[PDB]
């Protein structure tokens, strides 16, 4: 028995973004699970039936799931299962786990497969309920050394990303130059706003950038737009002295980590200084 495992209660699991709920877990008697930032817990799942209409999902997030009747959707499991999550918060964030759970749906050019199983379940879940973790697990550690730090992420990769910079520049106290890129698809996509304003703010070691492959016309958007390799590229990298002494950590959707590696490999950075998973 190595490996600990705690019954949580669900503090809140809001939506952050049209796919993306934040669930916050408190650990029983304030106690904290002892991870290192960028690493995980798995989540186990009774045998359970749920249906997607019944998720709360707030109007603001709703017109994509109008817009592709995603309410269609019930996921019914008959045996347990069991799937990793990374911690968003950084471990002196004592007492609680926050994951950043996205929902995989049937794909639209699949539409009648099962939704995926995990991901639906924790979609399901409200305030009050219990959900078992155990842990913690994980590899994708910063590396101990000054080096410039490139974060990069997208999606529900937001998770690691966070607990990452936190980590560094509260827990480390870092002085290395750090960065963090983030893409998504529109404004109402964004979240930990105030998290990364008030880090940028409070450490002038740290900046941050979002951008946005297609702003909404409600969102006035004059920052970035476009796919966040090209963003990075255009404004930082392209001018860098040294891009290659760069440590690049990332976590995204399979699309944006394929575009952002070969970026990084033809500017002459090599496999050991970028770092997934
Ligand atoms: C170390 C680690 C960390 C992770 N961290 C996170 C994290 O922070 N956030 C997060 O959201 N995820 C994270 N993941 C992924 C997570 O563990 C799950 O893989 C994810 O939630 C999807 O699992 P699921 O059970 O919901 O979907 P699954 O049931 O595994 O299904 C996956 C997809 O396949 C589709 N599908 C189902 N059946 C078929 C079929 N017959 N043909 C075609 N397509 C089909 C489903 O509709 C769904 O879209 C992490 C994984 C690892 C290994
Ligand atoms: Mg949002």
């Amino acid at each position: 028995g190595p490996v600990k495992k705690w019954e949580c209660t669900v503090i809140s699991n809001d939506n952050k973004a049209t796919f993306i709920k934040e669930l916050k877990l408190a650990i029983p008697d304030g106690e904290s699970v002892p991870f290192r930032a960028g690493g995980y817990i798995q989540i186990e799942a009774p045998a359970h039936h749920v249906k997607y209409a019944d998720f709360d999902v707030p109007e603001k997030y709703r017109g994509d799931w109008d817009k592709f009747n995603l309410f269609r959707y019930e996921s019914k499991v008959d045996e347990p299962i069991i799937r990793a999550y990374s911690m968003a918060n950084y471990p002196e964030e004592f007492g609680i786990i926050m994951l950043n759970v996205r929902i995989a749906t049937p794909p639209p050019n699949n539409p009648n497969v099962p939704p995926g199983q995990m991901s639906s379940y924790i979609w399901s879940l409200k305030a009050g309920d219990k959900c078992t973790i155990s842990g913690p697990f994980g590899e994708f550690f910063a590396k101990d050394t000054d080096a410039e730090m490139v974060f990069i992420g997208g999606g529900a990769g937001m998770a690691p990303m966070r607990s990452h910079i936190f980590d560094q520049l509260k827990r480390l106290k870092s002085k290395r130059k750090m960065s963090y890129w983030y893409g998504a698809r529109s404004k109402r996509e964004m979240f930990y706003v105030e998290d990364f304003d008030g880090l940028a703010a409070e450490n002038d070691n740290f900046v941050w950038h979002c951008a946005l492959s297609d702003p909404q016309p409600e969102d006035n958007w004059t920052g970035y737009t476009g796919f966040i390799h090209n963003v990075l590229y255009e404004n930082y990298l392209k001018d860098h002295e040294a891009p290659e002494d760069c440590e690049y950590y990332m976590c995204g959707p399979p699309m944006m980590n394929a575009a952002v590696i070969n970026m990084l490999k033809n500017l002459g950075v090599e496999e050991e200084n970028i770092l997934l998973d």
